[PDB]
């Protein structure tokens, strides 16, 4: 069964296998105060791990870290941060001090510098257009436009059918917006099409909160998104 915020302590981090050679991250932050589940992707990369975004705060992906060698024991050499908010670059400087290499567009470094979140040191080139995809070793990347933020990134990985959404795709269980102070609601649903056209084949998808599912994510965050604009 899939971890659940009432189930991870502030400052520990789940692992959950998707399939071979990738899992998610689950953590857990308070905000204004109340509990929020987060998640990232972990790629099995041969001898290395490709790490797809924090696990919100230096606490937790120090303790991502800890839990990634206890229970893989692989080195994570890479990480890539979806976009730029703090459940996705917050812990880079940890992954940095402990030789991660770690990677974001340009659009989503950018945006880090202005709002004070901590900034991933590599640049990921090819991305800046809607549509954009470039191969990042065993994973896809691809911006699809703007959504939850004018950045988002998803991740495909093509050996295991597994699409990471990150936050432009909610779980179903979610029925409505939460933090959109930084999205493209106009655009959004468009967005989440070119998603659907892009990656048909899909058999997972990871949303960057909760409960992972099939492709129907999308249409029910198009329906959530909708039913937000005309408030
Ligand atoms: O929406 C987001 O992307 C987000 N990032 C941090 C906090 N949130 C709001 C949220 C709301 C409900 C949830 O189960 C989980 C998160
Ligand atoms: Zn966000
Ligand atoms: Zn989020
Ligand atoms: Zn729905």
């Amino acid at each position: 069964e899939y971890p659940t915020v009432s189930e991870i302590p502030v400052g520990e981090v789940r692992l959950y296998q998707i399939a071979d050679g990738v899992w998610s991250h689950i953590a857990t932050q308070s905000f204004d105060g109340a509990v929020y589940p987060s998640n990232g992707l972990i790629v099995r990369d041969g001898d290395e791990l490709l790490l797809i975004d924090t696990a919100w705060g230096a606490k937790n992906t120090a303790a991502l870290l800890a839990e990634i060698e206890k229970q893989i024991g692989l080195p994570v050499t890479r990480a890539v941060s979806t976009h730029f908010h703090d459940d996705r670059v917050g812990g880079v400087d940890v992954l940095r001090a402990a030789g991660v290499a770690t990677y974001a567009s340009p659009s989503t470094r950018r945006l880090a510098e202005v709002e004070g979140n901590e900034i991933p040191t590599h640049s990921l080139e090819g991305l800046s257009s809607s549509g954009d995809a470039v191969r990042f070793g065993p994973v896809e990347l691809f911006y699809p436009g703007a959504a939850h933020s004018t950045d988002n990134l998803v991740v495909y990985v093509p050996s295991a059918s597994v699409l990471y959404g990150g936050c432009a795709i909610y779980e179903l269980s979610r029925t409505s917006a939460g933090n959109v102070a930084d999205a493209d609601l106009a655009e959004w649903p468009t967005s989440i099409e070119r998603i659907q056209q892009h990656y048909p084949e899909a058999q997972f998808v990871i949303p960057g909160h909760g409960l992972p599912g099939g492709l129907d994510l999308l249409k029910h965050t198009t329906n959530v998104v909708k039913a937000h604009t005309n408030r």
